[PDB]
Formats: C-alpha cells, sequence, structure tokens
C-alpha cells in the first residue's frame, strides 16, 4: 500500500463535478475546484485546470494527472512548512503517508494548527497523539476517515486500510 492508494481509498474517484463533504465543488480524486457556490465558477476553474472545455466531465487519465499533481504539491508544501517539516522528517514511512493524507484533505495551514498533536507525534507518543487528534472538528465531521488516519499514526501499519 502507499500514499496514492491510501488517498484513492479515502477520496474515491468521480469523473463529473460533485459536492464534497463540506458542500464544495470537487472533481476526480478529491480535487477541490472552488469554495464558491457557483457551478459556473466551478466549470471555469475546471477548464482552466485541465486545459480544455470540459463541460464538467473529465476522463480517468485527467483525474489521475490532477491527483499526481496534488500529491506532489502536498509533499512539497509539508517540506516548505517550517512547522511541518520537522514532524515529517522525524517520522517513519507509514506515518509520513498519514501526515500527507491530512494535508491533502485540509491544507497545510489546517494541519500546522494541530500544534499539540504535532508535538506529540514528534515525540513518538502515539497513543497520546491519537487521543488529541480525535478532539477536533476534523474527527467529528469525517469520523470514518479520520479513524483510519489516526490508527495509522497510532500503529505505524496500514491495517486500517486492509
Ligand atoms: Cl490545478
Ligand atoms: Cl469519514
Amino acid at each position: 500500500m502507499n500514499i496514492f492508494e491510501m488517498l484513492r481509498i479515502d477520496e474515491g474517484l468521480r469523473l463529473k463535478i460533485y459536492k464534497d463533504t463540506e458542500g464544495y465543488y470537487t472533481i476526480g480524486i478529491g480535487h477541490l475546484l472552488t469554495k464558491s457556490p457557483s457551478l459556473n465558477a466551478a466549470k471555469s476553474e475546471l477548464d482552466k485546470a485541465i486545459g480544455r472545455n470540459t463541460n464538467g466531465v473529465i476522463t480517468k487519465d485527467e483525474a489521475e494527472k490532477l491527483f499526481n499533481q496534488d500529491v506532489d504539491a502536498a509533499v512539497r508544501g509539508i517540506l516548505r512548512n517550517a512547522k511541518l517539516k520537522p514532524v515529517y522528517d522525524s517520522l517513519d514511512a507509514v506515518r509520513r503517508a498519514a501526515l500527507i493524507n491530512m494535508v491533502f484533505q485540509m491544507g497545510e495551514t489546517g494541519v500546522a494548527g494541530f500544534t499539540n498533536s504535532m508535538r506529540m507525534l514528534q515525540q513518538k507518543r502515539w497513543d497520546e497523539a491519537a487521543v488529541n487528534l480525535a478532539k477536533s472538528r476534523w474527527y467529528n465531521q469525517t469520523p470514518n476517515r479520520a479513524k483510519r488516519v489516526i490508527t495509522t499514526f497510532r500503529t505505524g501499519t496500514w491495517d486500517a486500510y486492509k
């Protein structure tokens, strides 16, 4: 298992514009298009991202291209983030995938704000961090997914995804 597979499981794959769990227009494998309520605004950002007049539908290959770009950007965001880098550098490979998953879902800013949990992770206090990570809007709004990511940080294994 790996980051791509892991996110493909948490996000799914949809080839037509859809509303995410927060009601925002998205497409592909969790690629947010806009926080705007305007579908047209969505179609516009979509065409701009794909490079063609999509009419709100893309192919699998296109979805995958966006996904690759988004994973790359996430990793790079973590590495450029002064508060996140150190965390990531301290972790093992499985756990790094968990941290990338969170960033992909919520943005680096979002994640960097889990100050206390980040510290705990840096210190390798797995059970404590898992408990702290759970006291969040994140967990309360998308509890199944959050449980999967949390277990992954708690165990350093992919068991939640098998
Ligand atoms: Cl883009
Ligand atoms: Cl969920």
